C-alpha cells in the first residue's frame, strides 16, 4: 500500500528536484550554519538537480553514475560547512544536513533511506577536516 522507496533519490529526477526543495526548506532553520552557506549550498544543490535532470532525459541514470553522485554530493556540502560560518563548529552542521535529508525524502516519497544518509555524513565530516586547509588542491 506504500512505496518501497529502498532506492537512491538521484533515480527521478522528479524526486531529486523535490528533495533539494524540501532539503533547504528544513536546513534554512538548522542551527550550525548561515544564510552565506545556505545561499551557496542552494546554488550547489540546484547543479546537483541538473545533473540528474541530463541523466534522465539522456537516460544514462545508471547505477555506477549515481554511486559518483554519492561521494560529490557529500563533498560539495563539505566544502561549505569547512569554511566554519554561523555556528562554526562541524559538528552541529553535519548533524544539522542529515535531519534535513532524512525529513525531506519522508515528504517527498514518505519513507526515510538510512544507508545513504549514513555514507554521505561521514564522507561529508572527513571532506570538510580536508577542506579547511588547503589539502583538497
Amino acid at each position: 500500500g506504500s512505496g518501497n522507496s529502498h532506492t537512491t533519490p538521484w533515480t527521478n529526477p522528479g524526486l531529486a528536484e523535490n528533495f533539494m526543495n524540501s532539503f533547504m526548506q528544513g536546513l534554512s532553520s538548522m542551527p550550525g550554519f548561515t544564510a552565506s552557506q545556505l545561499d551557496d549550498m542552494s546554488t550547489i544543490a540546484q547543479s546537483m538537480v541538473q545533473s540528474i535532470q541530463s541523466l534522465a532525459a539522456q537516460g544514462r541514470t545508471s547505477p555506477n553514475k549515481l554511486q559518483a553522485l554519492n561521494m560529490r554530493f557529500a563533498s560539495s556540502m563539505a566544502e561549505i560547512a569547512a569554511s566554519e560560518e554561523g555556528g562554526g563548529s562541524l559538528s552541529t552542521k553535519t548533524s544539522s544536513i542529515a535531519s534535513a535529508m532524512s525529513n525531506a525524502f519522508l515528504q517527498t516519497t514518505g519513507v526515510v533511506n538510512q544507508p545513504f544518509i549514513n555514507e554521505i555524513t561521514q564522507l561529508v565530516s572527513m571532506f570538510a577536516q580536508a577542506g579547511m586547509n588547503d589539502v583538497s588542491a
